């Protein structure tokens, strides 16, 4: 409780410059610490479920051998705005790794829908979250309808809190055997669109994975991120936003400075 009262206002001054609601959940995973804002509201997850898309795809490769580099191919049909990988492959095929670097790496919109397809769908995925202990992520559109973002609709969207619990059991925890759990943290350390986000906030010096979400309407962007600062334990840690009308913009900087104090009130001097 002590250090989420140390930052209690500058988030709240924070958020009323953004001019919407910022929700952030950080976790100190040495001492066990945690700085919280707004943790438990839910936000629309954006493309950041691409993230625990490619890990659900690493758990179902534990029990099916070579489904990593099982080929899929895929029609023009299948292509959605932001493609911008699977559209250089459309007439050869990706295997099913590839696409899920994809979506983690370049939040690839068609690879997120070729791979919700194998697994089932949005159901699929959020039955993957169960089975991990997440009670509160829930998937129920595909790309591009679930980045609607309508206030108060819970479709599509988790808790800063449930992100941050998830995003540890998958990467540091004991949710993904040990090949797997690191090959997730691979695809999130190579991301490439979140450099204006959480890393904006992080040392040069420290080991960072990241998954962003930006649904295009209502103010609503995030990032999660592990972060290894050098000479302690790792910190796990969410920001999301969502603002109240459709035409309000999303801010990068906001997510960046969000985390940056997140980071001071853990005590993490960056
Ligand atoms: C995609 C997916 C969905 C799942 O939904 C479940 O209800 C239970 C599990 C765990 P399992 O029973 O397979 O050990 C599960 C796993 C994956 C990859
Ligand atoms: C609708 C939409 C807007 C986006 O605007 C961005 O600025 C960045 C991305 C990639 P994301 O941040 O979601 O990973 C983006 C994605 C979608 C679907």
């Amino acid at each position: 409780h002590m250090l989420t009262n140390l930052v209690a206002e500058p988030f709240a001054k924070l958020e009323q410059d953004f001019g919407g609601s910022i929700g952030v959940y950080a976790m100190d995973t040495g001492s066990g610490a945690t700085v919280s804002y707004r943790a438990e509201e839910r936000f629309p997850l954006c493309s950041s479920f691409k993230g625990f898309l490619a890990a659900a795809v690493l758990a179902r490769s534990q029990q099916q051998a070579g489904l990593l580099d099982t080929p899929i191919r895929y029609g023009k049909n299948a292509l959605v705005p932001w493609s911008p990988i699977s559209e250089k492959y459309l007439t050869t095929g990706m295997t099913v790794a590839e696409l899920s670097a994809a979506a983690v790496q370049y939040s690839d919109n068609a690879a997120a829908n070729l791979l919700l397809k194998e697994l089932g769908g949005p159901a699929g995925l959020t039955a993957f979250m169960r089975s991990i202990g997440d009670t509160t992520f829930r998937l129920d559109r595909w790309e591009l309808e679930l980045n609607s973002a309508i206030p108060g609709d819970a479709r599509d969207t988790s808790s800063p809190r449930a992100v941050t619990e998830s995003l540890q059991k998958l990467t540091l925890g004991s949710a993904l055997a040990a090949p797997q759990r690191q090959q997730f943290v691979d695809w999130l350390k190579g991301n490439t669109t979140g450099n204006h986000r959480i890393r904006a906030a992080v040392p040069a010096d420290w080991a960072v994975g990241d998954k962003t979400g930006t649904c295009g309407v209502y103010g609503t962007a995030n990032d999660y991120a592990v972060v290894w600062p050098t000479g302690r334990a790792p910190i796990v840690l969410a920001v999301y936003t969502r603002a109240p009308n459709k035409d309000d913009k999303h801010s990068e900087a906001v997510i960046a400075a969000a985390a940056r104090l997140a980071l001071e009130g853990l005590g993490v001097n960056g």
